């Protein structure tokens, strides 16, 4: 009774605002909508200071539980309150990100949904789609815990399939255009991570990447369609629709300490073909055929 939720979510780019519209379709179908549930939206804006103080406010304001979507949102929310009960809404690495001790008995306050980057498969349609690509140069924030763990799994992927991982780090967004254009000079091909900070710079990357022509290999549906090469990704919207219900599982007294987090890992290839014909690529067939989007 009375059902009211905060919700925080870091950053605006296109992916979160579909796992927000999967949230919202997921409480639906269980009844939540309407005058059945109050959700207190709010967005940081990337801005870590915004993520501390709005933290502060949604676990103090009388709501049953609040959902981080995104890593620092969740991990803003859970550094915010003990006991309140906190729901990831697409974390790449709850343990790495100190959320939950382990992925079947989370051990506090907080569960979710996780989405594992599936480097392995990244790392086939690399060597299957681009076989002249030699040297990887990885684009990724050090501000970001779900990159951190993607990057050293994917390097010891690549690097076992005979590739070379280069790893260029920002800080933040404001660094991508001269990195980009450090990067490309020194690598084959670009890769990016399923990385917020990224993804909210993402035309960046394709408007300094546009005089080099490099190949981006970026982990997102929303990265391929604006100038990206190909990827393999989880669907964001059935990221949505999960976490949604497990909110309301969570609302209905399922404790978060006990919930398994519900993990995401094996994906599907999207293709540009555009993109892939205008570098020159020839698309295989087999790839073509198992393709799960092509733009
Ligand atoms: N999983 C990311 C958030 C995220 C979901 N979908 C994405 C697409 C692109 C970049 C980031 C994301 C995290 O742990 O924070």
């Amino acid at each position: 009774s009375n059902a009211k939720i905060g919700v925080l979510q870091f950053v605006s780019h296109p992916s979160l605002d579909l796992i927000y519209k999967g949230i919202q379709d997921g409480l639906a179908e269980e009844g939540y909508k309407d005058d059945q549930v109050k959700i207190d939206f709010m967005n940081s804006e990337g801005d870590q200071s915004k993520v501390a103080t709005m933290s502060k406010q949604l676990v103090a304001n009388g709501n049953d539980l609040v959902v981080g979507i995104a890593t620092p949102a969740a991990q803003g929310l859970a550094s915010a309150t003990k006991d309140l009960p906190v729901i990831m809404a697409a974390i790449t690495d709850p343990i790495g990100a100190n959320l939950v001790k382990d992925l079947k008995k989370p051990g506090g306050n907080v569960t979710g949904v996780s989405d594992h980057n599936p480097a392995q498969q990244q790392v086939e349609l690399i060597k299957a789609l681009t076989p002249n690509v030699k040297t990887i140069g990885a684009l990724y924030s050090s501000s970001e815990d779900n990159s951190k763990t993607q990057v050293e799994e994917f390097k010891a992927y690549a690097e076992k399939a005979g590739l070379t991982v280069e790893t260029f780090a920002v800080p933040s967004t404001n660094e991508i255009a001269s990195t980009v254009t450090v990067m490309t000079s020194k690598v084959d091909a670009i890769w990016v991570p399923i990385d917020n900070t990224i993804a909210s710079g993402f035309p960046t990357v394709v408007s300094s990447n546009q005089s080099s022509k490099k190949p981006i290999y970026p982990s997102a549906t929303a990265m391929v369609e604006v100038g990206g090469l190909a990827s393999v990704v989880i669907d964001q919207h059935d990221l949505g629709v999960a976490t949604g219900k497990m909110i309301v599982q969570v609302l209905k007294g399922a404790k978060p300490a006990d919930t398994p987090v519900n993990v995401f890992s094996t994906g599907k290839s999207v293709i540009n073909k555009k993109i892939a014909q205008e570098l020159g690529i020839t698309i295989p067939e087999s790839v073509l055929k198992e393709a799960g989007q092509v733009i």
